[PDB]
């Protein structure tokens, strides 16, 4: 058929990466709707996480497309529910988001390493081009948000969270 | 004439609901002008309540129109003056506004129940379509405002009320 | 707070309905990528199911929004993986899609019944307005597709599936 | 001069790759004109292969440009005539086209490997950027075409080839 230079080890890892991105999308959907609760009511934070839910879903879709293009076979698994039901303050959430992104980034790096070992340059380039750069930029932006939240919620935590939501997000 | 499947019990309750919406409109007019006092001076809060005064008056007008359309007879009663002359802080006012809206909502639910009991689907649909959805959305928005006011007026109440008025309303 | 006339029984059922719509979205994502396999290669069928994946996800999002608006609390569960890894012919898939939609429709009808029993007209109207009508139209369209697939794959099944994909989808 | 980190082994392989792409261009020109014969008369298939002849020629031209940019020296060899004079059915041709593309792809992978061994990242990136991705997409598209041709020419081969040409190409 069309499959060429596409190992079963890479195929399986791409399937696992699809699951991790859909899991992340689901986490962001839960973060977003938590900040839209009447008793939380931070619309800018809700909007930030809803946008990330969409981006992670797009990530998954491009991986699946790539899997089909190389002749691998997509296999879906159960998607685990997010690690929490309530996500605390904006500070707590942005910390949980950075931890999540770093674990996706690490999965991307692990797949790139596997691609290198297997001499699969198309895999390596596809990750380089569509995932690694974007993760780095996103992680930087979250770290920046995290620094600003912290400087704000030193004293007067309520006031600080409100101003962050209104003036940054 | 035109009257069909329109009970006297529904007619009377529609008249009472008109009175409650005009009463609410009047309450909002008083809230709005209180926040426009030189010694209160929160223009965004004034504008929010003036807009609600207009919406409640529109509500009353659509009920009256519907009463005429079904062949019932509008009857007006005295409109009671608002429960207060001065409305305290933005926090106090938004609490009084939520209590008001919930009491309108309850009146709408009571009328819907009566409509169901009387087998009056046109009544049920007219409420569904023009009132119940809008009340729910409004109550959510007020609850959100209330949460943000509270998080702001934890410490530094004056500063918090000013920032809410400037950045949310 | 804002919660009014919103039973715990309805809240829980809304949470379960969110899970069913996300489960359906996931099923459609798997149907879509299966038809994009190089060894299946029916782009119109892929596009039809990808669009349904998006619609079901939108469905879930509106339910969550509504849950927040009424003051209920969203709770997410694990999303079960689709019932199959490979979906056979266009005929087999469209049959599996109709069965899925009818099971969503039945869940919507069950929730509407519960809403009626609980005297929750806002719930009843929200379903009426955004879900019941759309499900009916979609089920009709799938039944139409199914009839046309069947008339085509009487004799010359390969030729029939190709023509359906090219001239209908 | 300008030559830096550009091995004679890479230079020679780039020259061989230029020859393979021009050879492929020539094969596609012959495929295209065969389908334009009065006794074959499949215009859409002719147009598909003529477009591929142009793409492969562009491929060769970019390699030559790159050779000049790195300071290597282009050397041309005789271009071998296509492996066949007549190419049979649309099915036979699309099979021969996939085999051709996979042999170009393999040559690209071999050059990338050599580039890696020689620590020549500019070479590796130039291939990544302009050739490897495009080959993968093209091979997927040909595999899709091949699947659709096969499902069509099950029964009624003449009818199937005509419909493919008219509705896909
Ligand atoms: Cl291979
Ligand atoms: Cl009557
Ligand atoms: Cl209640
Ligand atoms: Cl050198
Ligand atoms: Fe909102
Ligand atoms: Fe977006
Ligand atoms: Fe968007
Ligand atoms: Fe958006
Ligand atoms: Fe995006
Ligand atoms: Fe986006
Ligand atoms: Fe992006
Ligand atoms: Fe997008
Ligand atoms: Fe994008
Ligand atoms: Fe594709
Ligand atoms: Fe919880
Ligand atoms: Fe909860
Ligand atoms: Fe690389
Ligand atoms: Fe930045
Ligand atoms: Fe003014
Ligand atoms: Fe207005
Ligand atoms: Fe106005
Ligand atoms: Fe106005
Ligand atoms: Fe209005
Ligand atoms: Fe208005
Ligand atoms: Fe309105
Ligand atoms: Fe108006
Ligand atoms: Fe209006
Ligand atoms: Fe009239
Ligand atoms: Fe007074
Ligand atoms: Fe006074
Ligand atoms: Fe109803
Ligand atoms: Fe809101
Ligand atoms: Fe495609
Ligand atoms: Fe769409
Ligand atoms: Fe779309
Ligand atoms: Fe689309
Ligand atoms: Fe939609
Ligand atoms: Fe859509
Ligand atoms: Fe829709
Ligand atoms: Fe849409
Ligand atoms: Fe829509
Ligand atoms: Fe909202
Ligand atoms: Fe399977
Ligand atoms: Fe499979
Ligand atoms: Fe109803
Ligand atoms: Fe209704
Ligand atoms: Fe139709
Ligand atoms: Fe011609
Ligand atoms: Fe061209
Ligand atoms: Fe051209
Ligand atoms: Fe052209
Ligand atoms: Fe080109
Ligand atoms: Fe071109
Ligand atoms: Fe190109
Ligand atoms: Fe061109
Ligand atoms: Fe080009
Ligand atoms: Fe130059
Ligand atoms: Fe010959
Ligand atoms: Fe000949
Ligand atoms: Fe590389
Ligand atoms: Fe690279
Ligand atoms: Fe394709
Ligand atoms: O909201
Ligand atoms: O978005
Ligand atoms: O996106
Ligand atoms: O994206
Ligand atoms: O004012
Ligand atoms: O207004
Ligand atoms: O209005
Ligand atoms: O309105
Ligand atoms: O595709
Ligand atoms: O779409
Ligand atoms: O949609
Ligand atoms: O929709
Ligand atoms: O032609
Ligand atoms: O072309
Ligand atoms: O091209
Ligand atoms: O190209």
């Amino acid at each position: 058929q069309i499959r060429q230079n596409y190992s079963t080890e890479v195929e399986a890892a791409v399937n696992r990466l699809v699951n991790l991105y859909l899991r992340a999308s689901y986490t962001y959907l839960s973060l977003g709707f938590y900040f839209d609760r009447d008793d939380v009511a931070l619309e800018g934070v809700c909007h930030f996480f809803r946008e990330l839910a969409e981006e992670k879903r797009e990530g998954a879709e491009r991986l699946l497309k790539m899997q089909n293009q190389r002749g691998g076979r997509a296999l879906f698994q159960d998607l685990q529910k997010p690690s929490q039901d309530e996500w605390g303050t904006t500070l707590d959430a942005m910390k949980a988001a950075i931890v999540l992104e770093k674990s996706l980034n690490q999965a991307l790096l692990d797949l790139h390493a596997l691609g290198s070992a297997q001499a699969d340059p198309h895999l390596c380039d596809f990750l380089e081009s569509h995932f690694l750069d974007e993760e780095v930029k996103l992680i930087k932006k979250m770290g920046d948000h995290l620094t600003n939240i912290q400087r704000l919620v030193g004293s007067q935590a309520g006031l600080g969270e409100y101003l962050f939501e209104r003036l940054t997000l």
